[PDB]
Parts: structure tokens; C-alpha cells; sequence
């Protein structure tokens, strides 16, 4: 039942299996294919920096320029096969590191199996549609031939800043430049991550004051739990909030989508008022009635293939109602089950189930920020206990990275190294 | 079901369960206490240098003695904190590795749970007995407090040949200057292991499709169980000395120098069992046998012990142990056919097959040439080396090509010379 991670190596070679080239979405028309590598079932690492629609001259920025900045650049990062290959490693001990408590086990299971309604908006009701980027992609065989293959999520390293994660869903666009949001609409799509795991900022709380680096791998389920509403069709952006009491830890800036503080958890849900609450339980509720609805319908696909075993994983992945007639409805206990099932997922929860300590809540501090060196060295991070190895579990002491930003910097200057993190500049 | 295994620092406080300070076997006298490590249930590691028994000088041979030697000699292996404690997270990775396949976890779960009897030639048959160096030691606690503990297994760093390891048991001397081993006879002892993750040698073995020859390093994983099959076999009281031979034939793969104790042979497994004539496998067997029939009459006479433990509790212990029969008045005899059984189970676990299991290219047989050694620098890196599988990650495992160093030492010296470095060995001087 926990899913497998597999592994490669950067310059292991294509397999037709877990390496290939693939084309991924928005890449359709320049027809660009990029080496591959599926870490677990529906998941591919493409670990290369992620370019598309970025001005290049973003990847570079001038001193005067970088000063302002909260992040950090270098645009040699993953130039060689070397550093792909490294980052790729990584990636393996992050996934492993998830898969070793049943609390991260269970979401990666959700992240292989909750997979996209095949259909949208803008697509024949009657037909399971598998043919667009919403839902699959080209990959090209050893042979040198295309086929096209499904998937929940691709992967990439970062962008310009090198400290900056992010989570998006596909686009489906037929014709007359419309737009189709199926991540947005209860149907999910193929999910995109840019996600940088040698690159962190540190947190702040008092026990007496310090300073705590965070664990990537915490990071990276931050992420995944962005992919899981976008593939259960529950994610938003909007319904943007700013708190009603601000807390001294708190760094206000701009409205923040109702998302944020759902995917943190714990207390920052009752940051989110009653109201958007409701909304967006309805929202979700009617787009799923819908989905039933249009199920019942579904007689043909785009593909060969089997039409009654699809239904079948619809009817668990939205946990349908089938009557005596085989008529999929919504079963409003079910769907409050299943309603609650997607939100516990969190930050908040998933950091108690692994023994990291995280921020005090979304709205916290981020300082630094910091390169760490020696995430594949098993004396200093490992799959099971992360930084806090041993008796660096005691007040998480294996994350505690000095008494504050100056501090540390002196220390760096003065020649003082530590293998866990450095200050960058 | 599977054991656990625990992680540490060397700098870590003691802790009374996981750290402590023991006074090992053979330092009673002297009253040495050593920082301990429990990586797993009822096995310590001390990550510092054997020195017990051993010239001093021999940890620093001269240039005449030293270019000889197969070995390597280095006297500050171990010396500071920060390199304990790299040995230590070595280990942790080791039993790690062992531990992720159920062959290997099996081998755990015996070395976890074979306990030596309490009790040796030399001791009363009615008595439980605790109270010497073959079954207990002292530990000193965090508040200071000196207490008695049982386990099974000591882990020490090398001793002055970096690449040398080696398993022993304990002996017991009551007086006279008499001497008991009961690791060879049934009973069982604590057991001794030097190890060293760090230092290696490599084999030679022949593609069948190239036709070329080519040197592979051990997995250090396999070389661990290796010497723990060694320590399980002393556990169970079955361990031996002597029993030497040399083989029938000198295949061209072989290095053979003197006899060699029948043990390693059945250690390897395979084809080398084969090496160990039927007469000497017929001699051991029936030795285990008559030394377990003779602990089942001595079982069905103990009434008492010389520690607060539980009587009862230990009996049905070592009733499981040695799967003695059990009578409706509590009587304790051999079974035959039960018999037959522990001792394939005993020595079912071998290099060989556990090899297999793992998907660890290893040598030829027992008698096969060792090449180098080397160092291996980066166990620790998970790009190189990882507890699942070992150097053989992603399509490394084809041909074994993670653990593939080059053609032969030749050619390796050559590189090393020219400054290709590799992050997988060094040669040794
Ligand atoms: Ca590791
Ligand atoms: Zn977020
Ligand atoms: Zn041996």
C-alpha cells in the first residue's frame, strides 16, 4: 500500500519506463523534450531550472538589483549534468524521507491515485477525454517514436530565485484563446511544482530566542499538499484575507489567498472567516455534484481504454453514492468525510507527525536565506530523522542554526563553517 | 518483528538506555569504563581502537615490516571525537542497509535473540549464573550508579591492520588459571567483534559476455554480516577454531597459503561447503548435538540463580533456543528431528546467499584473491552509497557496475597517479 521511490541516476539511460523524454505542457507547439525521471507512479522529475515564460535576463540580476531581494541567485545552478544529478538525489532522500511515517505515507498514496477527472469544463460530457494537456502528455520512445502518457505531477528546479517554491495547474484551451481552469473546477488537472531543496530560509521562536533552518522535506509536503487540492479540483487563488488580529510573529503585507492558511493549518484556519469557509465547502460541493452528474453520461473515451474501470476510480476518488440503477450522486456525509479528509493534510500536522518543528504560522518571518551543502550526508540529514539526528531531537536542536541572522554572520567571517547551513549572500 | 535500530552522536549525553558507560570483558581488573552505543537490542558499539592484549608497537609497524603486509596501518585511525562519531553514523547505516531486506533483518532478529546460556562447563548445573564475564559487565549510569547488564555482542573499531576484521568470544577462568570457553560449547558467550566499514579489498571476476577481467569493491554491508554470522555461531555455542583444512584441488581463482578452520568454508556457503569433507561435517554436527542434549540435563536441574531473575521466564527461554521437547512433567530432552532443524537454520545463513539476497556481487569463494585495499571515503553519501541499495543505485545494479573499479590494480594506480580521482575508493598506499 505506501507507494515505491524509485531511483536513477542523471545520466542512466532512457528506459521507455522510468527515464524518457517527455514533452511537458505549454511545450506543445515548440515541441521541446526534456529528460525524465519518474520518482514514484504518476510523478516525473524533470531536474533542470524551470524557464518557460521567464524573461532570461530574470536569471542574472545586477548587483544594484539583487540588494533589495529577500532571495538569492545564481544562474549556473544546475548547469551541469553533475549538479542535475545531485539534485535528483536529493529528491530520492526527500521522497524517502516522506515515505518513512505513515502520516507522509498516505499522502503520497494521494498523490499517486487521486488522478484528473478525464474531462473539463469544455469537453463532451459522454466521453472520458484523455487528449489534451490537462491530462497527458507526448513522451518520446527510445525507438524515437511518440506516444502519449498520464500523470499527476512534474517536477522542476527553481526559477530565477533559487529560494522561491511554487505550485500550478494546466490550462485547457480548444479554441478562441478560451480557458479552462479543470484544477479549479473539482476535476483536477496534471499538477506543475518549481521546487528548490538546497536553498531555505530559517524561522524564529523563543523557548530563550533562536533561530531554526527548515527541513526540506516538510517544504517539499508543503507543495504536495498545494498538488493534492489541484488534483481533487480544490484549488483557488482567490478569496484573499488579511488577518483580523495581527500577532506579534505576524508580517502582514498584502492579501493572502484563503489557500495559504488552509495548507498551513492548525490555528491559521480561523484566520480564514466562517464565511469563506462555507463558500468554498459549497463551491466544492456543487462541482462535484456536477462531476456526478456528467458521469452517469460517459459512454466513449479518446483512448483505448477501459471505461468501467475509470468510473469505478471516480466513484472512490469522489466517494460518489451508486444506486440500485448504478446512478452516481453526492452523499452529503460521504462528501463531508471526504471534504475533511483533503484538509487535514497540513504543514501544522504533518510537521508534529514528523518531529520537525516549523513556523509559528504562515504569516511568520522568513530569514536568511541559506544554502545547506550536505543534505545527501547521512551524519548530517537523514530519511528518517532529518537534521535532528540522535540527541539533536531534544528541543529540535538539530535545526538550531545560532541566536540570530548577525551572529551568524560574524561567525562566517571570522571562518567559522558549519556543515548544515550556510549564510548566503 | 523486524528489530529496531537507533541513532546517535558520539557527543550525545548518557542516557541509560541507549548511552552508557560499560566496563568491558577482560577490563575488571584494571576498571575501565568505555562511552557505549546501543545500535540495536543487546549490541553495543564501542567506536574506538581494539587495544586489548596488543603490543602497542604493532599499531605503528616500521617500513620493513609494513610493505610486506597486505594490510594498512595508520595509529590516529580514531583518535578524535569527530571521526568516532563518523564511525558511529557508518555503523547506523550499516545496520540500516541489513535491516532493509527481510534476509538480512531475519540475521538481525537472531542476533537480537540468542542469548548465552547462563551457565558453562565450570559453573553448578543448578544454578542460573550471572555473575562473570562470559554472560554480564558492569555499566556505569548517568547518575553514576554501578549496575549489572547482559547482551550479546561488543562492536569495537580496528585493531592495528585497518583492514583486518575479526570475531572472538569470551573466556571464563573461576580459578586455577583454568579456562572456559563457552562460545564452543553449546552455551554461548558474549561475543567480540573488530570491524572496520572504512578500509576494503576488492575481487576479480571475469564477464562472461566481454571476456575481460575486471575488479569489484565488497559491499561493507556484507562484509558486517559476514562476521555477524561468525558472532551467531558463537551465540549458539557452535563457534570453532580448528577442524583446518586446504582444498582438493587449487582452482586458478584460489590464494591458498595454510589450512584454514573448516568455519569459514561453512561460513561462505555455496560451493565452498563442499570444500569441508563429509567426515568433518559429520564430526561437527554431532559435537553440537551431544553438547545440546547435555544443556537440556542441565536445564531440567536448575532451581535457582545468582541474580533477581525470572527462573521460569529463562527456562522457557532457552527451551525456544535450543528447541528442546518438553514433556508433560516438564521434562527437557533433544528432538532429533527439532534438532535437524536449528542446526540448518544455524547455518543457513551465508556470504553466499545473503549475497543473492541483497544483489551484492561478492567473490569467488572464500580462498578468492584480495586486491588493494582501498579506502572508502564516502559510505556516508547517499549518492554513492545508500542503505537500500547499497553502491549499486539505479542502473548501476546492471553487471553489478556501481561496485566495478576499474580493470585491475594496474590500471587504477595508473589513474590515481594522473589525479582521476573517485568518489567511491582510494587505493591505499
Ligand atoms: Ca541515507
Ligand atoms: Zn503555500
Ligand atoms: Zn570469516
Amino acid at each position: 500500500m505506501p507507494v515505491v521511490i524509485n531511483s536513477f541516476n542523471y545520466d542512466d539511460p532512457v528506459n521507455d519506463n522510468t527515464i524518457i523524454y517527455i514533452r511537458p505542457p505549454y511545450y506543445e507547439t515548440s515541441n521541446t523534450y526534456f529528460k525524465a525521471f519518474q520518482i514514484m507512479d504518476n510523478v516525473w522529475i524533470i531536474p533542470e531550472r524551470y524557464r518557460l515564460g521567464i524573461d532570461p535576463s530574470l536569471f542574472n540580476p545586477p548587483v544594484s538589483l539583487k540588494a533589495g531581494s529577500d532571495g538569492y541567485f545564481d544562474p549556473n545552478y544546475l548547469s551541469t549534468n553533475t549538479e542535475k544529478n545531485k539534485y535528483l538525489q536529493i529528491m530520492i532522500k526527500l521522497f524517502k524521507r516522506i515515505n518513512s511515517k505513515p502520516a507522509g505515507q498516505i499522502l503520497l498514496e494521494e498523490i499517486k491515485n487521486a488522478i484528473p477527472y478525464l474531462g473539463n469544463s469544455y469537453t463532451q460530457e459522454e466521453q472520458f477525454t484523455t487528449n489534451n494537456r490537462t491530462v497527458s502528455f507526448n513522451v518520446k520512445l527510445a525507438n524515437g517514436n511518440i506516444v502519449q502518457q498520464m500523470a499527476n505531477l512534474i517536477i522542476w528546479g527553481p526559477g530565477p530565485d533559487l529560494t522561491t517554491n511554487k505550485t500550478g495547474g494546466i490550462i485547457y484551451s480548444p479554441y478562441q484563446s478560451m480557458e479552462a481552469t479543470p484544477y479549479k473546477d473539482g476535476f483536477g488537472s496534471i499538477m506543475t511544482v518549481e521546487f528548490s531543496p538546497e536553498y531555505a530560509t530559517a524561522f524564529n521562536d523563543i523557548s530563550s530566542p533562536s533561530l531554526f533552518i527548515k527541513d526540506p522535506a516538510l517544504i517539499l509536503m508543503h507543495e504536495l499538499i498545494h498538488v493534492l487540492h489541484g488534483l481533487y479540483g480544490t484549488y483557488i487563488t482567490e478569496y484573499k484575507i488579511t488577518p483580523n488580529v495581527v500577532q506579534s510573529y505576524m508580517k502582514v503585507t498584502k492579501p493572502i489567498t484563503s489557500a495559504e492558511f488552509l495548507t498551513f493549518g492548525g490555528r491559521d484556519r480561523n484566520i480564514v472567516p466562517q464565511s469563506i469557509q462555507s463558500q468554498l465547502y459549497n463551491k466544492v460541493l456543487s462541482d462535484y455534484k456536477r462531476i456526478a452528474s456528467r458521469l452517469n453520461k460517459v459512454n466513449t473515451a479518446t483512448a483505448l481504454i477501459n471505461i468501467d474501470e475509470f468510473k469505478n476510480l471516480y466513484e472512490w476518488k469522489y466517494q460518489f453514492a451508486k444506486d440500485s440503477n448504478g446512478v452516481y450522486s453526492v452523499d452529503l456525509n460521504k462528501f463531508e468525510q471526504l471534504y475533511k479528509k483533503i484538509y487535514s493534510f497540513t504543514e501544522f500536522n504533518l510537521a508534529y507527525e514528523f518531529k520537525i518543528k516549523t513556523r509559528l504560522g504562515y504569516l511568520a518571518e522568513n530569514f536568511g536565506p541559506f544554502y545547506l551543502p550536505n543534505l545527501l550526508d547521512d551524519s548530517i540529514y537523514t530519511e528518517v530523522d532529518g537534521f535532528n539526528i540522535g540527541a539533536l531531537s531534544i528541543n529540535y536542536q538539530g535545526q538550531n542554526i545560532g541566536s540570530d541572522i548577525n551572529s551568524i554572520k560574524k561567525l562566517q567571517g571570522q571562518g567559522v563553517v558549519s556543515r548544515v547551513v550556510r549564510l548566503c549572500s
